[PDB]
């Protein structure tokens, strides 16, 4: 119930310091954030491209090794959230704007410019390889992370927090130890930087859809304050304010204006066109999901590293910034799901969720391309989704409908997370002071204002530099909560019993052996 | 039992609304046949592509979970056919004229004119494309089909009809009144128009059969009606007739025969570059399972749309159609055997022997046609095996029991068809009328007579062209159908029990929550 | 107890008449095996590749079912050795010296010359064939034989023999007749060919590795005697004498150490971004290097397959006869499941990870444009290698010393198994007759380098794929008498006693109702 002000005040100090460096001193913190990515990324970029396809084959082993059986909670208990319901939570607050800033910058990038190792204009491979970036990689990532907090919170009974999970492998007294308050820092420093870049990015795209819409005439620095501040304070207030429905009622809004942008575009758009990338991308997808995984920075002869460093690196950065915010939130809504009905609600439906956008929205866009109209532009990545919505007929009334969903996809995951990182703040308490979960949403807002005002022209290259340093210390606590699960998964007292006769035979055929050796 | 009296004579009239738009008004019905082609093939291509491997992914993870398990019938029931015999029938009834056809001229087409988004003169390509269309794709649409009515029929006890497989969806009810009636005309059509395509191309191969053996000198139209009227007396007779050993003599005749001609191929023809092909055809289908799952009318920048309506979604068009009738028959010869025994049984031993036959026949003309000699001959598909067959030693007396054997591999099928369509005209009647029975073989007849006959020089185009228009209002009942099954299977008996726990406890556990949201929500 | 004398002769005639073949007409000898190399390759190429991946399939099926939790032994029984010394004891004996004789050679092989179907200078395709052939496929037989002999030895109690393993379908009097025989005697030709094939690839090696160290000024066809007799005693000291235990563990030691050394002083983030790049790529291609015959790359691939692929493939399969008894003499109290898991993944794991570090080490060394290809001798790329890095003068006589506990390991364990099957399968063999095996196995080795002249890498090749050649049926009927008895336990007679009788009386009533209603 304590604010554990060993968390609280390394986390703070930390994003302090990128406040006051980054305002105060611009061009200093740019270049460091430069020769950062390019350290992490040569000597450790391996590492997110190991261990992203690890996770895909770690979490399909366990969702039917002997452990989809278990039961997030107590034997014969029964999830308190509908199937129906129990789904919509977790893809609103698991995505934010990454299928709006990317739903058809991506697909339209890879189209035009290619992808390493491949030829232009590919519309096989612009889409696969964006499913790649979207479907299994990103969210097998929050089923690790949010299954050994569902399973240590419920099934063993544990206090809610990232350094909790670690029990079997550092045992209870490191939990309190120095490693289970940097287990815990480093969740949280994580998550203000994952939203923070999220943060940067829906304020970018909510902006420039303002000059779109002709609101506003064009943004300016002024601007991107006053919309950061009006996002900032509509997710805190969400979070900790009793008037209002909760986030099970805005994780229902999202998924219909979502579905009534997406049926938009469907409709108006080349439906018969959109319609045929649906198996094309999936089959391209299967065929290619191995080799596209073996991705590295010496494939295309060593030319590929600039590449990964922007779209591979830093959706695998920047997801695992979710994930421990995103596992945590996971966690609460299971308490009664067995381990395979978690995995594959997770893993399965979020999956075809983003399928179904990117080929409705970066079908749309290739097909664009194809036929001579081209949304392109100037090549800003904020701009192409407006451009998009405004080219096919109606789009007026859309591009406004599309700013209230890139506010919504903002604050549902963004509430949770001030939520989730105040819970680490006191000691895994449901429960957390309303000042602390209002402190760490200002945290993400003066994170995500300082990535974007310090870069100035290009203010996404900034943003994605941080987070890819940022998620590298997380990075290692997901391979090792890998081992940590597993450990707490077999030690389950339905298997105890078992293995202690495994344990006593074993010893004495051993000692049998050595025995009869000598005779 | 009554005759069904409210699909007989919808169906019927579709029949015969075809037969008289063809024979008098031939050229106005190819128009037509052709324009139709365009329209389904743009708007509802990919659902043919698209749900042609999700068939092959549902019945996968159906044979994987739980389900497996069950057993079609009883428990404790054991089957009453041999398993080596349940095969025999299962592949005699499943398959007709496709192997025979296309066993040549398939994996020969691919290599000379090659595919979309591949070069030409690519055995691998070739070879792990003709696997694609005949081996995993095809064979699931029959387990699909087969398995939600044998487990209806069997576990549940409803009549045989394709109507009470979708019981779960529009219930006792809607199974009876309009919609179930739809399902069971829709049903009837499929397999008219899928077993008269069969009829079609085999009367085609036959004709040619005569030439090559020079029986006849030139196939004329008034030798394929001749050939037609044997064809369709024979499976008649075998239908409706209580002598000749039916079936599990004609279906266990049609793997000696078909071995035979398999064998002959295989040692006089060159034998290790079959046998080379073997590894290569299946290291390569596997290789590329998903890249040509994957291919629509986008791929090759947008030029695979010919190409897919003569090769991929006509293929599957025509399995679509025979499922109506296939799927009823393989529930029949299945009592007793489990879910997962039943669904590998089907998917992957019917599988095993199309790859073999493509190998040596495939392997063979592709082989010829690397050394210099061509069987192409002018490029006719239907004289293609026969050109094969001549050019082996003892090819001439080879050539006359590659004939018989293509009568055989449609007669164990169409009678199947014939007595099936007649049980889906007695409200499910296992036994129905011969007169039910020998009026559906002989309007089978009528329309395979009718698509060659007004196709004249493109007889094959037109036969194709109205498979896929028919058998497209079908594809939806089998995608319903992989909906009524996950819920029949969930609401069996054996998991009833465990399932009204698990509601009741999720029904407390939800009210708890809400009651605990409230009581935190006002203070 | 017996020595049976009716086994040993027939093989002694086929050993010796090799041995007087080659030593005395060598151009007869060489004329010959070319002959028969192609005669095999053409007619029979196509069964090693066919029936490589059904071993592959058929033994992860096997793991798969229901047989996957039958435990080698009693029920409730347990391993006699600890999982880490089962696994140490099992890569050792079952490895020889082709790790270290093809770690740089065959990935440095593929780069600069390209495979059938493929360009050259690919590291993509260079690693992933490399893995094709060092993974799965290989220590996929290991598993189908030695989990054979290990179900028939300790679950059914027959003798550990492997025409034991035959009696479901030869059954017990064939077995005891003369097909039994035959087996036994090609389960010795196999396993003297196939070791003396690694022993003369072994002493070549380290006949290259003296000349390059200096420590013998050149490699001359009287020194290279002089390293076969050496390592011929050595093995047949420790197979003899009063071990395996303490060797096994020295060679993971060792290996591991030369591995560290050339990983850390080598271009250690090169290596690392082969990892998944090699893994992901290895996967990709799985099945289209697994259906590579003849017919692929227009006649082009069966020079090459029957240097790299076939060869491998009958050299693997020699190494199975022996490999498979010791496989079961440590695998006791496993469960079948545990077994094939045991075999097929850790020792591929050890496989990609050496080549990623030699392989990688050599691949970036030809792109950087300081080649250690050399002359191209094959025995001598490892020794480029090391002498290239730093500290490699040290580093490069550790290679030999690891030469030697590599073959004497497996070797050791050779003629302790080629002399179980001779006395009936007594575990206690005479020593004598492991001797007699021994110095055969050492007197082939000669026969073959001697011979082949200059080129005595192909004549050590070319004898080995005719030598394992009647030994590829016999693992190919071992699938079917491993099915045959696995199907027929204890745990399962009951339920297949009671649904045949069903089955009988099901179709009895069918064949009635077929009377009653034909009439
Ligand atoms: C050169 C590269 C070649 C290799 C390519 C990569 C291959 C990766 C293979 C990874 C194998 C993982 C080993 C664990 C297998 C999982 C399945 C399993 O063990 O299930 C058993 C139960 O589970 C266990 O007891 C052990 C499971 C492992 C514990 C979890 C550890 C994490 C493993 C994650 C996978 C590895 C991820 C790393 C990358 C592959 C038995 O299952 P069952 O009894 O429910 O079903 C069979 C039924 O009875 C008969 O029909
Ligand atoms: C996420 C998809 C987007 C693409 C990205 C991923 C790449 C594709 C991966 C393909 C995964 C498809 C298979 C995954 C489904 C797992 C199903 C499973 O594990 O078990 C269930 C499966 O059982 C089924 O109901 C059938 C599932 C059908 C799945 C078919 C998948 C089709 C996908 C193919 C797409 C087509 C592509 C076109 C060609 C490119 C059991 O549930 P149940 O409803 O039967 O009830 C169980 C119990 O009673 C509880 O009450
Ligand atoms: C690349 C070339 C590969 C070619 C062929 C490879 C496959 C052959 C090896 C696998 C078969 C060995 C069978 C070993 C005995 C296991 C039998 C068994 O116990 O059944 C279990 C394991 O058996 C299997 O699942 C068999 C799977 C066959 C796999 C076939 C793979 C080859 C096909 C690949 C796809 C391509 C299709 C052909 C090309 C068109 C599963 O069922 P169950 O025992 O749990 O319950 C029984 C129930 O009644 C069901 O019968
Ligand atoms: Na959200
Ligand atoms: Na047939």
């Amino acid at each position: 119930a304590s604010l554990n002000w060993s968390v609280i005040v390394p986390a703070l100090v930390i994003v302090l310091a990128t406040v006051v460096w980054g305002i105060g001193f611009k061009d200093s913190f740019t270049n460091f954030a430069s020769s950062a990515l390019s350290a992490v990324v040569d000597n450790l970029g391996w590492a997110f491209i190991l261990f992203g396809t690890v996770f895909v084959f770690f979490i399909v082993v366990i969702a039917a090794s002997k452990f989809g059986t278990i039961r997030l909670g107590r034997i014969d208990e029964a999830p308190e959230f509908r199937t129906v319901s129990w789904i919509s939570m977790m893809f609103a607050a698991g995505m934010g704007i990454g299928l709006m800033f990317y739903g058809t910058t991506e697909p339209l990038t890879f189209y035009r410019n290619g992808v390493p190792g491949h030829d232009e204009h590919n519309v096989g491979v612009a889409m696969s390889t964006t499913m790649f970036h979207w479907t299994l990689h990103p969210w097998a990532i929050y089923a690790i992370v949010g299954l050994a907090i569902a399973y240590s919170t419920f099934r063993v009974g544990r206090k809610q927090l990232l350094s909790s999970a670690f029990v079997p492998l550092i045992g209870e007294k490191g939990a309190e130890g120095w490693l289970g308050k940097l287990i815990d820092i480093l969740a949280i420093i994580a998550t203000v930087f994952g939203t923070a870049c999220s943060l940067g990015l829906g304020a970018l795209q909510i902006g420039a859809g303002l000059s779109a819409a002709n609101i506003i005439e064009d943004p300016s620095d002024w601007t991107i304050v006053g919309i950061v501040s009006v996002l900032t304070l509509a997710f805190i207030f969400s979070a900790i304010s009793g008037v209002g429905k909760g986030i099970q009622y805005l994780s229902n809004a999202n998924m219909v204006l979502a579905a009534l942008l997406a049926i938009f575009v469907f409709v108006v758009g080349p439906t018969v066109s959109i319609l045929n990338l649906l198996p094309g991308s999936i089959g391209n997808y299967l065929s290619n999901f191995f080799q596209m995984a073996g991705r590295t920075a010496m494939s295309a002869d060593g030319t590929a590293g600039e590449w990964l460093g922007s779209w591979t690196i830093f959706y695998w950065a920047w997801w695992i910034s979710w994930s421990p915010f995103v596992g945590m939130f996971l966690a609460r809504i299971s308490r009664g799901r067995s381990i395979r009905e978690f995995i594959l609600g997770v893993l399965l439906v979020p999956a075809g969720v983003s399928t179904v956008w990117f080929s409705i929205f970066g079908g749309t866009a290739i097909v664009f391309e194809q036929n001579g109209e081209s949304i392109w532009g100037d090549g800003a990545a904020e701009e192409q989704l407006f451009g998009l919505l405004h080219a096919l007929p109606g789009g007026q009334i859309m591009g406004i409908i599309a700013m209230i969903l890139l506010g919504t996809f903002f604050i549902t995951s963004a509430d949770s997370a001030s939520t989730v990182m105040g819970t680490m703040s006191q000691h895994g308490q449901l429960e957390a002071n309303k000042w602390v979960t209002a402190a760490w949403g200002v945290a993400t807002a003066a994170i995500g204002l300082t990535l974007l005002l310090s870069g100035g022209d290009n203010a996404l290259s900034n943003l994605q530099n941080v987070t890819i340093v940022a998620a590298t210390p997380f990075l290692f606590v997901v391979i090792g909560l890998m081992f940590a699960l597993v450990k707490d998964l077999s030690n389950d007292v339905i298997y105890l019993e078992y293995r202690e006769q495994q344990r006593f035979n074993a010893r004495l055929a051993r000692e049998r052996r050595v025995h009869n050796e000598h005779r």
